[PDB]
Formats: structure tokens, sequence, C-alpha cells
């Protein structure tokens, strides 16, 4: 019996918690996709922040089609009447009613439709107006409910998202750019979603080398990266560290990285344990809290309901029915976590899958502390003949070299010990919640004591995951 041994100070913040539980999905029934089940109260108790728009359905689409934003390219692209916003007015409603910020992602109806806009002049006139209706009250719209703005999805996945040239599809970028900041300057804009970001291509090095040179804004460079060939979940601190050396080189400095996509898997075929998997996300975030990722956008927190391919993705983490398990179970206690403002210091956490995390809340009273006891499995520990992962849709990417030495140490429990609680030694409560094979997040046990310090100690087995939730008792 290997037991980790955990301190926390929680009197002092060592800085600011970074909140970047963010996410995909669609979190409630809307008009025209009524069929998924009502999930919303547990983004809202996850304390979901940011929430990516490419899986609902509002798709500006490039051809006519009924679900997109701009059914009938003909139309008047003056009046609101030519536009097409009920159902995205209702998931925009519902991610603002919890509090969450939008990244409203401005694609084409992939997979059904890849075409590059026909009229381009056009096409920025509707991009500008959807921004107006949901930024300036346009249309009977929303005033200042989306943040952020993406143009693209995995252009260079292929010819399967994107099946324009690069030119066309950089020109319509900086179409997108200058509506978003013609609306308001304050809004970010950024792109382009690339799928494979230790690959150069025209999507990488030629839309950074297009920016630069015509001069177009781009608040944030986004990316995705999943866990398929790996099972690591330190990849997305590696990844964010080379995308951040290939941005600053084309001096795009002041440029944010925002990871669009993040998942153990992301390969629709892909075959796992629900508590290794939350075992899996919980030690991601909390790696990628010290990272060069500076928004970040979990995929996909929903039953994987996918209206767009027409099947059940195995990255939604809810089961069929929106019920819940251990990877929702991870997925709220890491929110919760990460919406704790001032980090505390956490010692004896290690980089090979026993992951901990401190912070507490604005108001003093409430200490989170979250660790993740997960392994890399021992056939991905084996370092591979050629760094590239080939994948059947057949396609390959650059993946970085396996952490050939990250086996997990293999504690079989923790004990953990919290002084300095910063209300005093008065009377506390100690609360602890669980994610593992047994058990979906809920709370097991607690108790309320008294003393300026606690131990906490417990079993957790690797692939579990355990909140420790310290209160100050009225």
């Amino acid at each position: 019996d290997l037991i980790a041994k955990l301190s926390v100070n929680a009197g002092e913040p060592i800085g600011n918690m970074r909140q970047l539980h963010g996410t995909s999905g669609i979190p409630a029934p809307a008009p025209g996709t009524d069929s998924v089940p009502d999930i919303l109260d547990v983004w809202r108790n996850a304390q979901v922040t940011l929430v990516r728009s490419y899986d609902w359905v509002s798709r500006l689409d490039t051809i006519d089609n009924p679900t997109s934003l701009f059914p009938d390219w003909s139309a008047d692209p003056s009046d609101p009447a030519s536009y097409n916003f009920a159902a995205t007015d209702t998931w925009v409603g519902q991610t603002r009613s919890i509090g969450a910020n939008i990244l409203f992602t401005i694609a084409s109806e992939i997979p059904a439709n890849k075409q590059p806009a026909r009229d381009l002049a056009k096409y920025e006139q509707v991009v500008e107006n959807i921004v107006r209706h949901y930024v300036c009250g346009w249309g009977d719209g929303f005033e200042n409910a989306v943040s952020h703005w993406e143009f693209g999805d995995q252009p260079d996945f292929g010819k399967l998202h994107f099946s324009g040239t690069p030119d066309q599809f950089y020109e319509m970028y900086a179409a997108a750019a200058r509506a978003v900041k013609r609306v308001d300057p304050a809004l970010k804009v950024g792109g382009p979603c690339v799928a494979f970001p230790l690959n150069e291509g025209p999507f990488r090095e030629g839309f950074l080398d297009y920016v630069k040179q015509q001069s177009v804004p781009l608040d944030f460079l986004s990316w995705m990266w999943y866990g398929d060939n790996s099972r690591d979940p330190m990849d997305f601190r590696t990844i964010a560290a080379e995308v951040r050396a290939i941005v600053d080189k084309y001096g795009f400095t002041d440029t944010e990285l925002l990871l669009s996509y993040w998942s153990m898997t992301g390969i629709p075929t892909a075959k796992f344990e629900d508590f290794d998997n939350a075992a899996f996300l919980a030690a991601a975030a909390i790696y990628m809290q010290d990272s060069e990722v500076d928004k970040a956008i979990f995929f996909r927190a929903d039953t994987g309901a996918d209206f767009h391919y027409n099947f059940t993705d195995p990255a939604g983490i809810f089961e069929d029915d929106g019920s819940q398990n251990a990877r929702t179970g991870a997925f709220q206690l890491v929110g919760q976590t990460l919406a704790t403002t001032e980090r505390l210091a956490i010692t004896g956490g290690d980089d090979n899958g026993f992951a901990a995390l401190a912070g507490r809340t604005a108001d003093g009273d409430t200490i989170r502390i979250l660790i993740s006891n997960y392994a890399i499995p021992d056939m991905y520990l084996t370092a591979r003949d050629r760094d590239v992962f080939e994948f059947q849709v057949d396609m390959s990417l650059n993946v970085p070299p396996r952490r050939v030495d990250a086996r997990s140490t293999g504690y079989s429990g923790y004990t953990l010990e919290i002084g300095h609680l910063p209300w005093g030694d008065g009377p506390h409560r100690v609360v602890r919640y669980r994610a593992d094979r047994d058990h979906k997040g809920e709370m097991l046990d607690s108790h309320e004591g008294r003393g300026s310090s606690v131990t906490v100690q417990n079993k957790l087995a690797v692939s579990g995951v355990e909140l420790i939730e310290i209160t100050r008792v009225s």
C-alpha cells in the first residue's frame, strides 16, 4: 500500500485560479432539436464558464438549408425575417442563464456541406448581423451575449470540413474578422481550429502568415487535441507549448491559445472504461492549469447525440438518456475546483497521473482540493517507432513522443494535511465527493470539527477522482 502525502496551505493564495472549464454540446432541447435530455442544471453545478456553439444546430451554411442561420441566400440580408435565430436563441439564453460565456463557431453544415462562400460580400453582411443579433440586440436579439467568435473547424482535416482552397478560407476569415470588429472592437475573433496542431500546413503556417501579412485581427489561435494514441493527460500542456512557440514566431505574442476540443478520445470508435476516462479528464484539467492554454473546451458534455453526423459520439460523457456516471461526476468536481478564484499551494502530487489542485472561493469560506489518481496504461508507455498516429475515417498526424517514464506511482490512497484555514480555528465542515467505478460524483461522507488544521485520508485506487471541500460553519 503506497500512500501519497499531500499538504495544502489554505491561508495564502499563490495566485489566481484560471477559469478553463469550457465545454461544447447541447445542454437541453430547443425548437427543432427537442429529443435531447435537459442536463443544463449539470452544467450549472459544474460551473461551466464557456460554451462552444459548434455542436448546436447553429451553422451558417454556405448553400441554402432550412436549419442554417441564413436559410435562403437570395433573401434580403438587412431583414431580420431572413435569419433563422430561434433554436440558437434558445441555446444562447440557456448558456447565459448559468453565467457562461459563448464561443460562437462560424461554420457551414459540416459534414453535409463544406463548400466555401459563393458571395463573399453578402456572407460578410450576414455574419455582421448575426453578431449584431447576439451582441447589440439586433432583430430582437441579445445584449453582449457572445464574447468570442471563432471562424473555422478542422480545415486541415482532409477536405472533410472545408472543400475550398486556403485562399478562400483566408478571405472568409478576414470577412468574419472585419464584421465582428465592426460591430464591437471589444469582441474577440480567432480561428482556425487546427485539427493537426503538430503538422505544418496551409492552416497553421499558411494561416498565421496570411493574417500577419494582411494585418487581420487574430485575438486567439484555436486548435484541438485528443488523447487517443497516448492516453496521457499531460498531452494538452505539451501541445500548447509547441503551438505557443509557432504563434509567437509570427509575432502574435498577445494572441491567446484556445483549445477548441480536448478529450481523452476523439475517434468515434474509441473504447474506454467510464472511470478511466473520468480520472483522465480530471488529471488533464489539473495539468493544463499550468500551461500555455488560455481557454479550453472539453469535448463534449452531453449525450453525444450529434445532429450533424447523425450518430451518438462516444466522446459525449453522459449516458444516452442523460443520466450520470463517473465522467459526469469528474466533470462537475473539476469545474467546481476551477471556479475558485484564489489558487492555493498543494505539494506532493506528481506528473505521472496523481494530480492535485487546490483553491478557495472569493468569500474565503470554501476550500476545494481536487485529486485524480490516473494511470497511463502499459501499452501506451512503449515508445513508437515513428511519432505519427495513423487512423481510419485513412489519415495521419504528428504526435509528441510518448512519456515512456510516466508510469503511475501506483498509490492506493492519500493523506492530506490542510493548515491555516483562513477563517481561523473555529467550527468547520469537511465533505468528500467521489467519482470512480462505484460513484458518480456524489458526496461520500462528511463531519464537523474545530481547529485551523485538518487531516483527511482515504483509499483512492487508480482511476478515481476525489474532491475534498472544507467550509466555515456559521
